[PDB]
């Protein structure tokens, strides 16, 4: 079963998953000087003041926190979007040194790890259906570089210790998802998939130009994270990143000169 080992990583996946060779996947680099400026691009529309998250689970590949999606509580319209999404979970990638992590890169430069903030249209009434249209996701992408802490992310780090292995789960409410948003809110738009299988092409990618800073204390503890169950050979989550794929047929538009 897939994952970023020798035997069984990114250039594997095409075997079980024929789209991962497919005609708008993700991620890609983002080349800053043939990015294409829209003035019709709307500013976005964040609104998690109701968020309710609810646990912290560790899924073999990554951890990703989940929250109430059965109202529109958390939701991001504006932007390139049409329609309302709601915020189903945000997770990480991330790398084994500070240079490497990203999956999205800017003129070819690597971050240490890239935040993803998954949304779905509520058009189509539930995630699985919005996995099969090609407007069915939108997610929120956020670069890491290693510098000052981020004070709002250290409630993450601080569980990290009780989901080292894959399948542990913990409550994890009232966390706030706005403690992890840059200061502006320009972004690269353009359209994509899933970057873990089944790879849809599915997703809206929102891609924000400001990175957020974390220490390096912080992205150590993501580090210590393993890939096995408990009671297997230890193997550290570390590098569970997609290398960036062709553009093909696509344009990036960006919403700041
Ligand atoms: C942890 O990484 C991801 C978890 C995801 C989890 N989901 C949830 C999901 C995905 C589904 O199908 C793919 C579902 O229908 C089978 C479904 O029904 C409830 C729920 C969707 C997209 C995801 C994309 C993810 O990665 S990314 N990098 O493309 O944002
Ligand atoms: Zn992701």
């Amino acid at each position: 079963h897939w994952g970023y080992g020798k035997h069984n990583g990114p250039e594997h996946w095409h075997k079980d998953f024929p789209i991962a060779k497919g005609e708008r996947q993700s991620p890609v680099d983002i080349d800053t000087h043939t990015a294409k400026y829209d003035p019709s691009l709307k500013p976005l529309s964040v609104s998690y003041d109701q968020a309710t998250s609810l646990r912290i689970l560790n899924n073999g590949h990554s951890f990703q926190v989940t929250f109430d999606d059965s109202q529109d509580k958390a939701v991001l319209k504006g932007g390139p979007l049409d329609g309302t999404y709601r915020l189903l979970q945000f997770h990480f990638h991330w790398g084994s040194l500070d240079g490497q992590g990203s999956e999205h890169t800017v003129d070819k430069k690597k971050y240490a790890a890239e935040l993803h903030l998954v949304h779905w249209n509520t058009k189509y009434g539930d995630v699985g259906k919005a996995v099969q249209q090609p407007d069915g996701l939108a997610v929120l992408g956020i670069f890491l570089k290693v510098g000052s802490a981020k004070p709002g992310l250290q409630k993450v780090v601080d569980v990290l210790d009780s989901i080292k292995t894959e399948g542990k789960s913990a409550d994890f409410t009232n966390f706030d998802p706005r403690g992890l948003l840059p200061e502006s809110l320009d972004y690269w738009t353009y359209p994509g998939s899933l970057t873990t299988p089944p790879l849809a092409e599915c997703v809206t990618w929102i891609v924000l130009k400001e990175p957020i800073s974390v220490s390096s204390e912080q992205v150590l503890k993501f580090r210590k994270l393993n890939f096995n169950g408990e009671g297997e050979p230890e193997e550290l989550m570390v590098d569970n990143w997609r290398p960036a794929q062709p553009l093909k047929n696509r344009q990036i538009k960006a919403s700041f000169k």
